[PDB]
RNA sequence: UUUUGUUGGUUUCUAGGACCAUCGUAAUGAUUAAUAGGGACGGUCGGGGGCAUCAGUAUUCAAUUGUCAGAGGUGAAAUU
């Protein structure tokens, strides 16, 4: 009965994605991003924008013909953060509100075994 | 060297060297085995070293793959 997707929320700092796909992954549905719904450069990762994006994605899904999703969350990963952004949670909330159903939530952030050299240099990033 | 008369011997008796035998004598002869050290032995221990392979991969470029407005980046903010 329930037609599924995989939500894929790439929640980096300074932008969020919501990238709904089929179960194989190849054929997408909607790729809606934070910077797409709020033209302010700053307001990309910002929650409201993320929420809007999520809503848009949901709408797209509805148009297509899908009922449920599998939340996968990706923080920037590897050389950066490994910390889910400000607007992943917000996006999720938005999705929930939309009524597009939810099943099996994961964080598939690519946390390495032993990364190749990080940002900054040795003395780091000195504001 | 001392007497055989005194020189040149030769061999003694002998008294002092020295050197291999064999007989005896004696309680016949190696201090400890350092909570020093070395070394053997025994089971072990270890991200100790060398050489050899395996993973995670992770990033990147590229390949094929999909989807049409921005994604990167921000320190508050921008460029890019
Ligand atoms: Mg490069």
């Amino acid at each position: 009965s329930q037609v599924f997707g995989v939500a894929r929320i790439f929640a980096s700092f300074n932008d969020t994605f919501v990238h709904v796909t089929d179960l194989s992954g190849r054929e997408t549905i909607a790729r809606v991003t934070g910077g797409m719904k709020v033209k302010a450069d700053r307001d990309e990762s910002s929650p409201y924008a993320a929420m809007l994006a999520a809503q848009d994605v949901a709408a797209k899904c509805k148009e297509v013909g899908i009922t449920a999703v599998h939340i996968k969350i990706r923080a920037t990963g590897g050389t950066r953060s490994k910390t889910p952004g400000p607007g992943g949670q917000a996006a999720l909330r938005a999705l929930a509100r939309s009524g597009l159903r939810i099943g099996r939530i994961e964080d598939v952030t690519p946390v390495p075994s032993d990364s190749t050299r990080k940002k900054g240099g040795r003395r780091g990033r000195r504001l």
